[PDB]
């Protein structure tokens, strides 16, 4: 191969991470936000290069390479938790906020975002906003919120919705004071889940288009699918819905232009 | 003075302090449970001799001395609180428990009698039935106890008592575990308030009365009015209130036996 | 398979757990008492269910699943050690512990069980009956306990029986007080192993049996040998020792009935 | 007393306490900063009722009693120090910043105001911004600013200008992290100094200025000078520098109207 | 007053305060060793000025003074405890080092000398070969010395010299390790208390001898005794081992020479 | 095999450690002192044996098993650090010491040795003698050394070379104390790294050689190649720089002797 050829759609808007990553006031662990970031472009190298961010740890996918792929969907989950409590949010954890709070799948591909928010998010004489979910009957599912607010009842009395003795309200508060020790500070905490549904894609990194060589034996980086070879009219009728073609060898002969909406044909 | 003569009331019931120390659950600090002790024989070498209590620190009273005075009635404060806010039970310290949960009047005549019970007071998975008040719009007066349910306003916002932003619950629970440190492990305090008033006194010690030996120069102690003097038989018609007498000088020249209930002039 | 067979001897008496973690005096670790439990039933459902144990791990089986399996002999070593000597109650864990008092072998088979016991076990001014051994030349084999009290030649110069310059008494005494910290607390320790031989099964837990059922395809549990096959009814003569009758090819081919002696071969 | 009377002068303006508690970047300890507060009226009672200052000791006057007081002239003075070094800002400390960088004098009459600004000082990848003079020949006179930036010589060695082998920078970094313990934290410390020398007071609290009542016996505080009498007009011929004057006995008896100009006798 | 003479004995041997400090191995608390020093000269700004002792704490007297006085005798007692115990080497304070290994009378004059020892004093793997005093029936006297090794009865039970329940070796080391923390880190403390009483003086400070004048008013300074008068000669005859003299007023008025043996009259 | 023979070359001097361990001064972490240890005998055994090295760890061989395999060229990197950082030392370890002082290579292979120096390298007072490189625009390659002083340009404004607001100099001083807390305590540390490049070896230990026996099936250690075969006597042609020789079976089937510059054919 010669030089590559990459196409990218024709997105002009890039995608309000600055919003999601900056905002005056996030969430509660137990209420988490859910936002969700598609139609387009996304730098990921800004984040990785601004030293802000105490963690960085992606699992399934590495970081440095996360502005060459196009995934079909973004979603970001914001909340505020504990310094002593930011490595339960891993997959395949236990403690308080992965079994009732956050809960994150084994087959988890994506990105867990930590910083110290202890400027912003602490106060003293107690910042008590900010609330988690200490008890509860079951574990959660993954990505499931429990927004309840019911009183757990702890022994054979019932509670009547009346806290007391071994009737406990669901939310405690945290009680975050800006001379707290190393493991209480307030950490942001922002889950960068990387949707790969076999659709078009609709969040891509920041590559510059190059235009569409045919005839030769080139590189390819096709809505963030790359490979290497000819590139040649297709006679094929994809189907509208249709994206990609595969192979008897699961290996895709043709792929669907997303710019000028037309069919290619790979060949090796 | 030739010898000693001690003279008490023939009262041998034993104070309940089994009730007030060995309890089989005590009370939160903020519905501190007060038990009044009066009309019994008191015996504080128990109390003393015991390997269990760590902090024993006794106010305008000898702890050495506890067994010699007699008092009028004692006041016993038990609750349960954590290891780093014992040494806020003293006269003159701030924090969270001495401003909202139980305040000690700068004049506290008394001891405090603080051990760990960690084995008792803490459950694997947390024990939050301790609650501690942690909002109040003013500091506690000294002796005073708190035991109302009002959503605290922490803003400017009328939130109707409903609990969520800026609207908190007065009460928030310890959550005591055995592998909690010492600074956040269980401590059962209990404090004992003595007042010495113009009262006849009804809690003493276990000292045996002695035989009345008239006529001679003896030290005496007559329901804790220790002097010396030459005791005779007095005509003086004392009401039955009147316990003591005073000259006109303002000493003690004449005194009721606790036993007999007879007069007896103290000339020096 | 049509229906769940199981076959557990006739055996009603509970094992004496009540006796090993419930007694008042424990051993030191450097003399750590081993007893033997078999020919009992042991319900490890009251240790699992009850919230004091602060550590309890299992090597080699799973912790919630001991109450299906049958064990020939179990083996219950007891000691008191400090917070931070806990963690070195494990396989291939290295401290003074480890080396001098209490080696576990590195193909353990069973469940370390860990309490706090600053009660029972600290005295306000120190507790210094709990010793531990601090010096040999040597580190322990595996299970192996050693109660010598020869004085620890450091030096070069013969120690003659006197403790002096560079010669040292092997035990050295934890003094436990309840003002320590977590580290220096008293921990009551009990190590669970069991061994799997070729003897019939005594130690069983508390499923009850089912009656039997011939002729018909079923998934038996006997005396813990699991599996599933036709039983019948066979002529195969058994020794009086012996239980099983694996064929050729490694697989159990009969099983004697624990409770009415019958020879039952098993087809696939 | 039929009433009281509080003369103070008619000063509109208030005192820019703004600009010194809340402004934007403090000066480091060695350069720090003084502002001459005059000739504005000072509200005391807004600063003691923020509880964000940890520190709030006064030396000499009462916190509570800060609005009664008049001065002539308040000194305050600003800088940035760690956690740990707070407590060196006190008459009669000895300490790094007490010898280096900043001594109180014995007799000092002020408060010493110290509040954690860890969410504007702090910053992550460090703030080193902020340096503290840590060698200098001699120890510091009280109120004496030292800028010198000299290369300290510790050898025999001259250091000749240059950094080197016992050639050490006077000025050293602090190195403020947001992970940092309470002990490492940046903390804002602003001493107030006030001098209560007699001259014509310029700066007073809150307190309205009541009407003049003559020939009645009322209480006054005519610009500070509290008393009891009976103010009725004067015949006394006062030069312009003399404020108040004074008997044979050495007693308050004729003070000058503030506002008016007016020479007024004071009768018991 | 013209002049100032001091006149102090003619000695030029320094005492081995090299060998109290600069000794290769010191002695465990409870066998403390304790050096009587006598007829020198004492360089004590040497002991002050160099940066090595991390603790200079005096005690009766200030430490600079120091080269200005003389003492008949000076006791140096050496010994090494931990970091956090070097605090209990102080009159009115209580511990284990207080109460069991080292005692200070409460009119204590003199200087305790404390600096760190690691590099000496630890060794990986443990350095036992310090001991303190750990058990005792009563508490010390001050400036008692107890090398008794007799087995502690804690218990009712006879011990008869064998180790046990309730039976404890009195001694217990220190077990100093180089990783250890800074308060159980080794501290060699060496305590110097000085005889003010009156007798002949030996130790003196390095002050140089000047000439004698008399018949003049001088300021002097006759074997560390002060005062302002006028010198003459005296007519009292001495007696060979009385240096002062005195009158009915309780004044000093005749000296002997420190270097002539003569007799002088001080005419105040 | 019969016996085993050990051959290494006439070398007699030994390899110069104690420059390396026990010199008077260490330089810097920034500017980290390299040493080239080749051709001399080196005895590991007597660090190994060391009762002050705190910390021993190695990469790439076994702390054990160090003497006996004998290596090509020893490299010797001196410097120091304080405790906490003393993790950094390790490959692949994140941290101000790894990034911007001294780096290791992920592929390390040697000894890191670290020991405690509080008595040397702290002086009362502070001992600033000790710097680190804090600030660094790029991360250190592996084994790469900076000693540029530099002004480090923390913000946008270009300063000329001149210390001031975000002109930070580049080294820092560690400011040890005798006092400090054991990660504040100063740690000499030398790390001892060993390339096993193809080269004949250089520096081998002090096991002896023994005599050949050749026509017998031997155990041999030919200077770092160990084997086993029939040592038979040779005709090759072996130019002077072939160490050995092997056959087209690549294995080792011919050795030429160190000591005698003898060819051997090694027979299976
Ligand atoms: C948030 O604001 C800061 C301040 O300018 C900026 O450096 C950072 O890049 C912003 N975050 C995002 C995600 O843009
Ligand atoms: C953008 O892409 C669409 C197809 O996705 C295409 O129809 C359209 O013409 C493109 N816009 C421009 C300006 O080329
Ligand atoms: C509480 O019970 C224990 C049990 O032996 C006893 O020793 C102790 O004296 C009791 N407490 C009081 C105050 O009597
Ligand atoms: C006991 O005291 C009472 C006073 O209440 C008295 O009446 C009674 O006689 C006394 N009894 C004896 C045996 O002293
Ligand atoms: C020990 O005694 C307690 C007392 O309630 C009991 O709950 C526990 O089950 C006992 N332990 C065992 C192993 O039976
Ligand atoms: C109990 O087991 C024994 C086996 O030794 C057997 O002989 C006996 O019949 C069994 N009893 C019952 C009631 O099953
Ligand atoms: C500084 O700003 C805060 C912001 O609300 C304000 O509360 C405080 O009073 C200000 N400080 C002063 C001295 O005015
Ligand atoms: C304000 O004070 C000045 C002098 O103190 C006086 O001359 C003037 O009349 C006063 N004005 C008012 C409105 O009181
Ligand atoms: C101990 O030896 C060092 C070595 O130079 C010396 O500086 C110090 O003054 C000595 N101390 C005494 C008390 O002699
Ligand atoms: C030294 O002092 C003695 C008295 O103790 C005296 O007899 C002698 O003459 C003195 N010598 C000198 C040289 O001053
Ligand atoms: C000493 O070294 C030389 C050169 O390496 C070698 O030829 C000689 O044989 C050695 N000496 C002995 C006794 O082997
Ligand atoms: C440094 O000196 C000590 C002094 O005994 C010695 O034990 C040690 O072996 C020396 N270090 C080396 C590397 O030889």
């Amino acid at each position: 191969p010669t030089e590559s050829i990459v196409r990218f759609p024709n997105i002009t808007n890039l995608c309000p991470f600055g919003e999601v990553f900056n905002a005056t006031r996030f969430a509660s662990v137990y209420a988490w936000n859910r936002k969700r970031i598609s139609n387009c472009v996304a730098d990921y190298s800004v984040l990785y290069n601004s030293a802000s961010f105490s963690t960085f740890k992606c699992y399934g996918v590495s970081p440095t390479k996360l502005n060459d792929l196009c995934f079909t969907n973004v979603y970001a989950d914001s909340f505020v938790i504990r310094g002593d409590e930011v490595r339960q949010i891993a997959p395949g954890q236990t403690g308080k906020i992965a079994d009732y709070n956050y809960k994150l799948p084994d087959d988890f591909t994506g990105c867990v975002i930590a910083w110290n928010s202890n400027n912003l998010d602490s106060k003293v004489g107690g910042n008590y906003n900010y609330r988690y979910r200490l008890f509860r009957k079951s574990n959660l599912k993954p990505f499931e919120r429990d927004i309840s607010t019911e009183i757990y009842q702890a022994g054979s009395t019932p509670c009547n919705g009346v806290i007391g003795f071994n009737c406990y309200f669901p939310l405690q508060s945290y009680g975050f004071q800006p001379t707290n020790g190393v493991g209480y500070q307030p950490y942001r905490v922002v889950v960068l889940s990387f949707e790969l549904l076999h659709a078009p894609a609709t969040v891509c990194g920041p590559k510059k288009s190059t235009n569409l060589v045919k005839n030769k034996c080139v590189n390819f980086n096709f809505n963030g699918l790359t490979g290497t070879g000819v590139l040649t009219e297709s006679n094929k009728k994809f189907l509208p819905f249709q994206q990609f073609g595969r192979d008897i060898a699961d290996t895709t002969d043709a792929v669907r232009d997303p710019q000028t909406l037309e069919i290619l044909d790979i060949t090796p």
